[PDB]
């Protein structure tokens, strides 16, 4: 059954709530992002109206088949009116397509869900400055001072310093990237850019790039592996093992494989700057690890947080055991006492 907090009181909406059957009262299925853990049960059998972005309505449509006339995709920024309350979509600095939900509901209160976000200042001038917001549904995944990394600006100028200096050195070095949901294209994308060649991958992974309204897109993807010096290959073949194999598929073009995991947090982040960031190395195969995070830190976190000055917090993720709880609720107080409200 349906957890209370994907459920938006006063409404007939949830949220990101679609592996639960019919939810009982629901009028509306709102979805942030297409992210498995979120959209769990979707299919083109889904026969009520589902909210979200365009993009997300792309992949709905395209990659899980769900009907054209039960995707209602709305515009970001703009007033909406679904079933007889404001709505306004904002976007969240996740994977493409990602939304924040703010709800006007009708007796005066106002909610924000922020659906998975990595908070940026650049959100204390968008549509969230004009009102005040009285209660927060907050992703807080990273909610604890230990998660600290960098911007994902000093994490691409690592990769593509990398990646130049690697392939500069061996002409014959293929760069692979692994993935296995959308979001984090810019590392693929900005180490392509720097080689001068198009990232090669599946059909399957082709077709849901395609949905992302990237500009110029056509002209940095391809199908044509032999064409392409850096390919995209599944999370779980970024191994040892797994890139030995597909170092032989490429027909000896190649001698060297230089490979990135973009992961969220790694406790190597505690100890070491992304300047001093080493790969593991066997043979002539090395693998990186980099701290490329779609999630807010902590501090990233607080600072929103103590920005909006929410009357009631609500967290979303981490909710399944009694301590993270506790923990994540100490700091929502030590927060509220810092700063006032
Ligand atoms: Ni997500």
């Amino acid at each position: 059954t349906c957890p209370f907090y994907k459920k938006i009181p006063g409404t007939g909406f949830t949220v990101d709530a679609f592996q639960y059957g019919v939810v009982e009262g629901c009028t509306a299925y709102f979805l942030t992002h297409f992210h498995s853990d979120h959209y769990a049960g979707l299919s083109k059998h889904f026969t009520f109206p589902v909210y979200c972005s365009e993009i997300t309505g792309n992949l709905l449509k395209n990659k899980l088949h769900v009907q054209e006339q039960y995707i209602h995709p709305l515009p970001l920024d703009t007033e909406c009116i679904v079933n007889g309350v404001k709505v306004v979509l904002l976007d969240a600095n996740h994977c493409p397509g990602a939304v924040m939900i703010l709800f006007y509901l009708p007796n005066g209160t106002v909610i924000l869900h922020t659906g998975d976000f990595r908070a940026d200042p650049s959100m204390e001038r968008s549509l969230l400055a004009d009102q005040k917001v009285h209660m927060l549904y907050l992703d807080t995944t990273y909610c604890s001072p230990e998660y600290t990394f960098p911007s994902q600006q000093e994490v691409i100028r690592f990769a593509i310093n990398t990646a130049f200096e690697a392939v500069t050195l061996n002409p014959h070095a293929l760069v692979v990237c692994g993935t296995y949901s959308i979001g984090k294209e810019k590392v693929f994308l900005a180490i392509a850019d720097v080689l001068g060649s198009k990232v090669g991958m599946s059909q399957e992974k082709y077709k849901t790039l395609q949905c992302l309204n990237i500009p110029e897109i056509n002209s940095l993807i391809t199908t044509d592996m032999c064409s392409s010096l850096v390919h995209l290959l599944p999370m779980m073949q970024i191994n040892f093992k797994g890139l030995q194999s597909h170092l032989k598929k490429c027909g000896g073009k190649y001698n060297q494989i230089l490979a990135f995991r973009p992961t969220g947090w790694t406790h190597s982040n505690k100890f070491t700057r992304i300047a001093d960031v080493i790969p593991q190395t066997k043979g002539n195969i090395s693998i990186y690890g980099i701290p490329y995070s779609e999630h807010s830190s902590y501090l990233e976190m607080k600072r929103f947080v103590q920005w909006l000055k929410p009357q009631k917090i609500i967290p979303t993720v981490n909710v399944g055991t009694w301590k993270s709880r506790s923990t994540m609720e100490k700091y929502f107080r030590e927060w509220k006492l810092e700063a006032g409200y």
